[PDB]
């Protein structure tokens, strides 16, 4: 297959692992991470029967956050619980320890999934005035979930994401744009190779071909799918063919090249997208976990054991940070040693400064979710971008800033 990477440095893929690899001793319930998982079942490589525990550890959390007694002893709360797309990523975790989901928990799991699903449909509503209080993105992964593991869903569940990729000038954003397809274009071709949906097989493969399109659409000059990130996404449903085209074989050779070239200079920092990019590196996809193959091998990682203590004096950088959005706007000039994420910025503004800032949990790290005490409401967020408007590729604690950057956090609506 023409959209499949069938070439990649085995040192490349290795110290890539070895990044997923300290993850695997982070098991506390905010840390815990099914898409790392997944990424590292499907990858060729390997983090140990540290991937046993972390399985059994995602399991029992999972499990005993998610079904928790009908009525707590006096909280409403306590110990916030996964997503439902986590749940949904969950359940690609099972399937990549080639396990269905099961008993009565799973049965309540999957109830789960299909209540999120029915009330995102009611969120998006009727003709589709209306957003879903998620994502399309959590809404696909959530069909994909059910799908891999042979649970069907409503057809007007499914309806409402074909309508989406079907009609008008596309819905999407930007941001979420080819992610977006490439998962809506996983949940799609699911539903074919299962034939869960049969009624509107016909619109599902049509579904398909604009997902394609899109995607081809949004290719950069550069190479990639909407940008690096969203590269391997798009090449796991790339690589998914059933459309094979010389506009295609073109657009794949191209965004595979530059991916590669990207995989040269350490593009790839954040542990949830080494788990999307390891797949894809292992001619596989999500799509995959329909019939999951647990016999393969895959090269045992070992801890790097060698973090290089230079002893030298390190460049420091002088960034100001600035804050826009809200009333008052703020700014913060910090020099930091060059290397400091645009976290460690944050928390120094907060320790050293005026500052404050909250972030929460999610499975690509910390996302900033408040700044100076003014939370991102219900379309909102904060975008972090490099002066002048060019909105940030990473997140705080990926993005490493250059001397004299400007770095603006703004609340933003989308
Ligand atoms: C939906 C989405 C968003 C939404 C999320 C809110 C919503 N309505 O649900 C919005 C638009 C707010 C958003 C924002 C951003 N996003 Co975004 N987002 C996505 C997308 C399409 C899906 C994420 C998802 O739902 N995952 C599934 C669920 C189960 O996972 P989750 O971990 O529970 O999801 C949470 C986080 O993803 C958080 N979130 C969203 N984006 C990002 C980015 C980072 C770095 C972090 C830590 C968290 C985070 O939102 C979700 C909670 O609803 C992904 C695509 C992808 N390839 O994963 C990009 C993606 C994760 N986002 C990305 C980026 C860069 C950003 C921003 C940094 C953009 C910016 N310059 O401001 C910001 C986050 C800044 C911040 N405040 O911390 C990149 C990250 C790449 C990388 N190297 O890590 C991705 C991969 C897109 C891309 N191809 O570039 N995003
Ligand atoms: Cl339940
Ligand atoms: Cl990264
Ligand atoms: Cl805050």
């Amino acid at each position: 297959n023409i959209c499949e990477i069938t070439e990649v440095d085995s040192t490349l893929v290795e110290r890539l692992g070895q990044r997923l690899l300290p993850w695997m001793d982070r098991l506390s319930q905010e840390q815990l991470n099914p898409s790392i998982y997944v990424g590292l079942r499907l990858s060729s490589l390997q983090a140990g029967a540290k991937e046993a525990h972390y399985l059994h550890s995602l399991k029992l959390s999972y499990q005993q956050s998610l079904l928790r007694p009908a009525s707590n002893k006096d909280d409403n709360d306590s110990e916030a619980k996964p997503s439902m797309g986590q749940l949904a990523l969950y359940l690609l975790a099972l399937r990549a320890n080639c396990e269905f989901i099961g008993g009565r928990k799973g049965d309540r799991l999957v109830s789960q999934l299909k209540r999120f699903l029915e009330d995102e449909k009611r969120a998006i509503g009727h003709n589709h005035q209306g957003h879903p209080r998620t994502s399309y993105y959590q809404y696909s992964l959530g069909i994909l979930a059910l799908c891999v593991h042979q649970k069907r869903v409503h057809d007007s569940v499914v309806g409402k994401l074909l309508y989406a990729v079907e009609h008008k000038p596309h819905l999407l954003q930007d941001h979420v744009s080819v992610d977006t397809m490439a998962m809506a274009g996983m949940a799609f071709s699911c539903l074919e190779l299962s034939n869960l949906n049969p009624k509107q097989r016909n619109r599902i493969n049509l579904a398909l071909k604009r997902v394609q399109e899109k995607i081809l659409k949004a290719q950069t000059p550069e190479g990639y799918f909407g940008n690096v990130y969203s590269t391997p996404l798009a090449l796991q449903l790339l690589m998914g063919s059933l459309r094979p085209s010389v506009e295609l074989g073109t657009a794949c050779l191209k965004a595979k090249a530059a991916l590669q070239a990207s995989l040269q200079h350490k593009t790839f920092q954040n542990p949830l997208m080494i788990s999307q990019l390891l797949p894809v590196l292992n001619q596989k996809s999500y799509v995959d976990l329909i019939s999951p193959d647990c016999q393969a091998p895959r090269a045992l990682l070992e801890p790097a054991l060698e973090t290089p203590p230079q002893a030298k004096v390190p460049k420091f950088i002088d960034v100001l940070l600035k804050v826009s959005g809200i009333s008052p706007s703020y700014r913060h000039s910090v020099s930091v040693p060059a290397g400091s994420s645009l976290e460690d910025i944050l928390k120094n503004a907060q320790e050293h400064g005026r500052f404050r800032f909250r972030t929460q949990a999610s499975l690509s790290g910390p996302f900033l979710t408040s700044v100076l005490g003014r939370k991102a409401g219900e379309r909102e967020f904060w975008q972090v971008l490099r002066d002048p408007d060019t909105p940030l590729q990473q997140g705080i604690a990926d993005y490493r800033p250059k001397d004299g950057e400007t770095i603006e956090l703004r609340l933003v609506g989308w």
